[PDB]
């Protein structure tokens, strides 16, 4: 056939049989007590139908086709809600290629990394077709959702702003309102050289926030990654919010000296070690990669993408 055979869990990316759709530790990162987990009963199609029928209750921002779901763990299926939703479904687009497999990958290698990333995979549905999924981080079964603020309402924009801002921007609202911004900064420094890696030139103002938890205010889990640039016929910068000033062509030191010391003040011994990490994850995110749901077209694009930025950042 012309596609490569998938032979890992869709969750943890360990190896399975060609029986299982999923690996006994997978299913339980959802719940221990989850036996199995049955196909969506919708086709890719019905998907973003309901998606676009549901959005007025749909809590959770973000422009793409969203569906808001339970674990109904007896039964061993997700069902789709309006109210008290414990997880967010993105059925495939209908214009981008393997956009549920890229942001699978890509939150797994962000994981990877150390970075704060909420359990999520890929289920199948009723065409075959992956959808991804992952757990609300701001609320846990009925209970109060704890409080979360994109940066747009932080920093004083419309509820539509997101590219319209700098990175210098998104600090400033770290300072302005996290308790140990210090400790964000390490999370930021972090995100943004991932996201350069990685690809993803859609890190708009609106994908990050803070939330309230455990006595502090502090940038949240991890949502909506993805290597945007393999998913797009054509683009023409490296960054969805400038960092002095550049949206391309963005030099080791811009992220190395520039950002890391002049804008966020980290000691050097922070930055050697948080570089260090990198250098010694390429491989295992490779082999992730190769282990991935995307077609080996966007493996291939993947790899060349991360390879290239891996380059400039003189990782070899």
């Amino acid at each position: 056939f012309q596609s490569n055979a998938m032979k890992h869990c869709p969750i943890t990316y360990e190896k399975i049989s060609d029986q299982e759709n999923y690996s006994q530790r997978g299913l339980h990162l959802l719940s221990p007590q989850l036996k199995n987990l049955s196909p969506l009963d919708l086709s890719a199609d019905e998907q973003r139908q309901e998606a676009i029928a549901r959005v007025g209750k749909m809590s959770v921002q973000g422009v793409q086709k969203k569906l808001s779901a339970k674990l109904k763990i007896k039964e061993g299926c997700f069902e789709i809600v309006d109210q008290y939703g414990q997880y967010i479904l993105k059925p495939q687009s209908d214009i981008y290629p393997e956009l549920p497999e890229n942001e699978a990958i890509t939150m797994t290698l962000a994981k990877t990394i150390g970075l704060e990333v909420p359990v999520h995979g890929l289920v199948y549905s009723k065409d075959n077709s992956l959808t991804y999924f992952i757990k609300r981080f701001d609320r846990i079964g009925h209970n109060k959702k704890l409080a979360l603020e994109d940066f747009a309402q932080l920093s004083g924009e419309d509820r539509h702003t997101k590219y319209k801002s700098s990175m210098e921007k998104v600090i400033a609202v770290i300072e302005q309102f996290c308790t140990f911004p210090k400790i964000e900064f390490v999370k930021l420094f972090k995100l943004t050289l991932f996201n350069f890696l990685v690809g993803n030139e859609d890190m708009h103002l609106k994908n990050f926030s803070l939330i309230t938890k455990d006595r502090k205010i502090s940038i949240s889990p991890a949502y909506d990654l993805l290597n945007s640039t393999i998913a797009q016929k054509n683009t023409k910068e490296e960054l969805a919010l400038p960092l002095k000033g550049k949206k391309n062509n963005l030099t080791k030191s811009d992220f190395l000296k520039y950002f890391a010391i002049e804008k966020l003040g980290l000691n050097q011994n922070v930055i050697d070690g948080i570089v260090q990490e990198f250098h010694q994850v390429i491989p295992k995110w490779q082999e992730l990669i190769g282990f991935s749901f995307l077609s080996q077209e966007m493996q291939e694009k993947y790899l060349e993408l991360l390879e290239q930025r891996c380059k400039r950042l003189n990782f070899f």
